[PDB]
């Protein structure tokens, strides 16, 4: 694998969108046969419905190269190999915060300055109007810190995240109501329990005139140490519930941004297909603040449509089933038929092209880290200058925490 003739790194990033959906939103009747249960499949190597075999097998093999290497040694090389590494978190509580700073710029401030379908801003700060947002799978809270810092005032947020070591750290915010699923501070904050979903949903609706938030951010993940290649499969329920939460609390015309990992499986692509039916426009995007060797990307959904209740209730039901099937030999493996997805040739084309381009880049980034492990003299000379250019472009002042 040759990573060495890759283009120069740059603060300039390109976005590609799914074409606008041209079909009706599916109703309950249409979806009645869509949920397929089968044996639990802890196998990723044959998942080629939306990606060529050679690319899939290559990315798996480039990850597995690291099975024998000490973690810190790999990370030290990663630090040197990533052109965008030095951005870090700037003055925010973590580097995750700068992923939202990055993407709020790239998507034309659609999150901090949301507009109606005709382009007119919805929130008038001069009139003291409130921007309402939500943040789930979200502790310690960088994404929210960013939103609150950009707005300075007149931004009301609602959050839900697991208790414990990765809970919100509101005290660490540079410049907001966490909710755990039972009222006040009570509950475990688990987005996969149906009662927590419903409770958070009512909490947010009751506090937004029953309309919902201008937008929802979701950034779910957890440790997959020792089973890294299975990440997508291991995080399938979390992906579903975040998508479900978007259809549950985002107001009409509102937006949704959510972290995913690999999107090779029919389960994952079928979920993305549902978002694409439910929103005016959808994109898959990996910001340069997301490290280049990993499977992370973001699905960005603009302009939620009217009439999405049947899809919402469908996903609510699929989640209940996923919970029923935990620790059994079965699982939900499809949520939209493959023949339906691939029947949409425009969708499928974008999907394959997205998966393959991400794989191509990730393969190079992984091979590069391996090279940097073996030769500690290799370097990315323009890290500081690239950092400076990104902050300037994104409107992020170069200042530190006191
Ligand atoms: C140490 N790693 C890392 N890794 C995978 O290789 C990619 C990059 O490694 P990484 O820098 O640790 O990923 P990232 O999520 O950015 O790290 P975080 O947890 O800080 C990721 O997709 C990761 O899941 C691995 N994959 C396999 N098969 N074996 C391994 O020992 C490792
Ligand atoms: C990568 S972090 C989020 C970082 C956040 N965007 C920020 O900027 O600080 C993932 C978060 O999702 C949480 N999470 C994982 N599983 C969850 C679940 N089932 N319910 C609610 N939160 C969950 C984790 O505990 C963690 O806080
Ligand atoms: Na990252």
């Amino acid at each position: 694998v040759d990573w060495r003739d890759e283009p120069e790194p740059s603060a300039c990033e390109q976005v590609s969108w799914f074409p606008e959906c041209t079909t009706e939103i599916p109703d309950t009747q249409e979806m009645s046969d869509w949920m397929v249960v089968g044996k639990r499949k802890m196998i990723i190597e044959d998942e080629t419905e939306f990606c060529g075999e050679e690319l899939l097998h290559s990315v798996l093999q480039c990850k597995s190269v690291f099975d024998v290497l000490d973690g810190e040694e790999m990370r030290r090389a990663r630090t040197r190999a990533n052109p965008y590494e030095m951005i870090r978190g700037v003055f925010f509580l973590n580097r995750a915060a700068m992923k939202m700073a990055n993407m709020d710029f790239v998507f034309d401030r659609m999150f901090t300055n949301p507009r109606d379908s005709y382009g007119k801003p919805l929130v008038k700060d001069r009139e003291a109007e409130l921007l309402y947002f939500a943040d789930v799978c979200a502790g310690p809270g960088g994404f929210s810190e960013y939103v609150l810092w950009r707005k300075k005032w007149h931004a009301k947020g609602f959050g839900m995240t697991l208790k414990g070591p990765n809970d919100f750290k509101l005290e660490d915010f540079y410049s907001f109501e966490p909710y755990y699923g039972e009222g006040g501070i009570d509950g475990d904050g688990d987005i996969t329990r149906p009662e927590n979903i419903s409770a958070f949903r009512n909490f947010v609706l009751d506090n937004t005139d029953r309309k919902g938030v201008h937008f929802l951010m979701a950034d779910g993940g957890f440790s997959v140490e020792g089973q890294e290649n299975l990440q997508e499969i291991l995080s399938k329920q979390l992906l579903l519930c975040q998508f479900l939460m978007a259809l549950s609390i985002v107001r009409t015309g509102g937006h949704f941004i959510c972290k995913t990992f690999d999107l090779f499986t029919p389960f994952s692509v079928g979920l993305v297909y549902l978002l694409y039916c439910c929103f005016e426009r959808v994109c898959l995007f990996k910001p340069i603040t997301s490290r280049p060797a990993n499977s992370e990307r973001y699905v960005v959904c603009k302009g939620l449509k009217v009439g999405i209740d049947d899809v919402r209730d469908y996903l609510f039901a699929v989640n209940i089933k996923l919970n029923q099937l935990r620790n059994t030999d079965s699982d939900v493996n499809l949520v939209v038929p493959l023949e339906v997805i691939k029947g949409d040739h425009e969708f499928t084309d974008y999907m394959i092209r997205s998966n393959e381009s991400h794989c191509s880049l990730q393969i190079k980034a992984l091979a590069k880290i391996h090279a940097f492990v073996q030769d500690t003299t290799l370097s990315e000379p323009r890290q500081a200058e690239i950092r400076k250019e990104c902050l300037r472009l994104w409107g992020i002042p170069d200042q530190a925490r006191v």
